DNA sequence: TGCG
DNA sequence: CCGGCGC
DNA sequence: TGCG
DNA sequence: CCGGCGC
DNA sequence: TGCG
DNA sequence: CCGGCGC
DNA sequence: TGCG
DNA sequence: CCGGCGC
């Protein structure tokens, strides 16, 4: 009897395999590997073997794997988090955003004022130069919480009426919007330069919030500890990073005796900067 | 009224009145007012009248009122938040800490590593000069969450076992500590210089976290919108400020026709920077 | 006592003595000490003795000493920095900002846009609820650099004309404002809570600048290493702290056997977080 | 005679052309353009014509253009800044730092302590989890200042000896190392995701400094105002961005009547977020 | 080369 | 480090 | 189409 | 968005 | 009159 | 702005 | 205590 | 920690 989160984790991997997102080409290179690097090549191959990947196909265009990885991550989060309603109740929505959504975050309570800022800037110069446009934050995946009725708040006891706790964020109707619960950034693979946009997006969420900061996490299928470390090490922007196949990564590093990579892997794991994709749903329930 | 949060809000005010924390001296100065300040005096008197305050006594020493205000705010939050278990379940603890101990936050999961940094600085001077020492400063009041047993996670379904979600923060078992849910800073009265330690303490919680940022809020009995604004305006450090008698403050500003102060009050309230103490328990449930 | 900076340092101390800013009251408490604190009391008296202080006077009101300390520090900086024209040329101005605080900062190039932000907010609601108000920063003392004419830029060679380097900050020309060189915060004495406004003011200068960040320093007469450390330890907001009588503080710490204070003193000094007032003029020439 | 800075700007451009860094391929795509983007293609062609580019050759590998652009920008800054000794005297060094040099930054005074942090982490595995690792990242190009002899400080008057201003940063004494004057980040072209490492690197310089923050700027050859805005808008990390051919960009934007892009250009330029490469040497002299 |  | 290009 |  | 690969 |  | 002193 |  | 009050 495999527990349900183990079953969900396997379903997550299976979607990556069935869609040929994770596969091997005819030159033996696994699709999340950097073929110019011996350790990346071998680590990725070991992980794919542990995942029972058998398909041989050409590496998909990066735009395709990028988008598909976001979608599959979203489905896994939605399905697993749904089972935690008893430890973190709520009317939750999980969705892949899509760069098409400029100001999508302004539809949520903690960032609704960005609409007013944007509207004011579209009429004022150094307002625009000073405020910027990055505040136009667009997470890859977001988890949101819908507001609740007074009868839900009062389900067991008469706690509130219309003249008390009148600005509480959870109360529906104050002309109020849903709450942003989490920003989940996805990276199929990593290069240390381009991975830093997870930090700038995290800082924008920190700097502009009105209310509690959403969870800010990164999920990645990057095989190398060194590249993972470019976003996982350090604190202040990113809450934690989650690897798509942590157990398998650990097993391959141990098997091949890649001592330095192993040392770095444990610095991140023991240092609470890196976890497995299966840890994410429960971490979203704190 | 009869809603329980309304009763609890009154119990909070009554504790302040009964302990002479909020009282009026024989010169007519209410104890949360700046007697040299005309508007402070009048706004504070208006609020005391709406709270039905009648006791005449000398102002208590600032150390006494500061500590009592923290204690009374702690009791209000504990009492009210306990009623929201169906909206935000968990084994919650609310406690007044402050200077009773430094590095108290290192007792919690997201800041556990500060103990190691302090030990390292203890053996290497420099580290101390670069790392600083203020990361050891404890919030006036903290709300914490104890960890969960597998029996509870698996209350309705078989979700986890020892080989899946092994790093999830909520799971009890590997020396992992409880989670810090909220930092609640209290200020009986405000001066714009000394109010800024709430921003530096908030920034330290932001910069050093591993995991989701706790709620970071300030509760105050300061009567003037100008002084309240010295900590409520701006974003990035403080989630929101909660006033001890917001409805009364609004009413008196209207009655006195202090138009500029009323305008600032509304900028803060409509701008989601200022709410009533009764909004805090529900805001801790998002 | 031959070199001019040594003579200037002595003049600085003499102004503090002559104005009764630094004096000893009837209870033997020196005016920069906390009489309830044995270490503060003894350290401050030792320093006063090394400065050859003999005046007895009751302690000046804090508003008076705060303002006088700012004025005297400003005069020391102006006089000493004036002698470094050969290593840091320019048309420099040093001034205690004072009462006409708000937006003086916006007269300078790197922060001129703050005026636009303030005007916009005035004509409309929230904006200030997001943007805040503390950005109308008012440093205690500022050092500014006036702009240069082409004749000077082209003193030795024909480097520029009207069609090249047209946006260079240093070029005098309708529209261009003087540059803010330094923000010098003064604190006659310190309490750990109120000292934090130096960090928030420093962060505002960092976050809102257009151009190179000005020097951000703090000058203080606080006698105890513990209180000095509440602003000197750590990095990110304050470049460095300068003590009004560092050599004397070190000598008395050596004589008194307060080993924890001596250790803290050296962590800050060896750690480049604390220097002497005489180091400031040269540090402003980098 | 054309001004020497105008002549320097032309030499800068000539080096880009002679090395085929900036050229046009046989399909009409200029080497700093995004061939798939009509507006990018046209703007880049317009600029190339204004620089009188006539060479037809295939685009160089990105690694090649990236390194060459760094080298060429370094040579321009060194040559032009050397002519400003009368406005900003000193013993200056300008050098392209190879990604082949981590902790080169710790060779400089304001960041020397990073070596001690790195050694502490090497023996305290785990500390790296919190401290991070990128704090060892060195800028693409750095400008540094050697320390000054007391002979020069005392050139005209006897200002200092060994018992006064003993911790001054400029004094070639306290084992003190040279000072970091500027961090110059280069980007031949931009994509909004990879442009963000300039912000994370800038933040590391802000957060870890002891002393005055160095200049932090970006130089780019990106043709589109939209992509330039991904790094130029906003304040706090980057002092200002400098475009390799600003005058030409503006001219072609007008000739093609790209209204939105022109609006954005002026917002960045009037908003002091974007200047010409010719403005950089003088801006480094403030 | 490795990784920016 | 930058370039290509599919969603 | 343009752009993450 | 990710992938290739030269300094 | 009220910030610092 | 700084000072006093109960916590 | 000295400090928050 | 807050209170007093000069500038
Ligand atoms: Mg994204
Ligand atoms: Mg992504
Ligand atoms: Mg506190
Ligand atoms: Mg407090
Ligand atoms: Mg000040
Ligand atoms: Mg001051
Ligand atoms: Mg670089
Ligand atoms: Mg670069």
């Amino acid at each position: 009897m495999q527990p349900l989160f183990t079953q969900e984790r396997r379903i997550f991997h299976k979607k990556l395999l069935d869609g040929n997102i994770l596969a091997t080409n005819n030159r033996g290179v696994v699709s999340n590997a950097d073929g110019s690097n011996t350790r990346s090549f071998n680590i990725a191959k070991g992980i794919a073997d542990l995942l029972h990947s058998e398909t041989v196909s050409e590496r998909l265009p990066g735009q395709t794997s990028g988008n598909a990885f976001e979608a599959i991550c979203s489905e896994f989060v939605q399905s697993a988090f749904e089972k935690l309603q008893h430890i973190r109740p709520g009317d939750w929505n999980v969705k892949q955003v899509g760069s098409r959504n400029r100001l999508e975050i302004a539809r949520y309570q903690q960032y609704a004022h960005l609409t007013a800022l944007a509207k004011a800037a579209e009429e004022n110069p150094e307002l625009a130069a000073a405020l910027g446009s990055d505040y136009t934050i667009t997470p890859d995946i977001i988890v949101t919480r819908n507001l609740i009725a007074d009868a839900e708040i009062n389900r067991n006891e008469f706690l509130v009426d219309e003249n008390i706790a009148t600005y509480a964020s959870l109360r529906a109707g104050n002309g109020n919007m849903p709450l942003l619960h989490a920003s989940i950034s996805c990276k199929w693979t990593i290069r240390s330069d381009r991975a830093q946009n997870a930090r700038s997006e995290g800082l924008n969420l920190v700097r502009n919030r009105k209310g509690r900061l959403p969870h800010i996490v990164v999920v990645t299928a990057e095989p190398t500890p060194s590249r993972i470390s470019s976003i996982a090490l350090g604190t202040g922007e990113i809450d934690c990073v989650y690897h798509f196949a942590l157990y398998e990564l650990e097993q391959i590093l141990q098997s091949l005796n890649y001592e330095d990579a192993l040392d770095l892997f444990y610095i991140m794991v023991n240092g609470k900067r890196l976890k497995d994709i299966s840890d994410l749903p429960l971490d979203l329930a704190v």
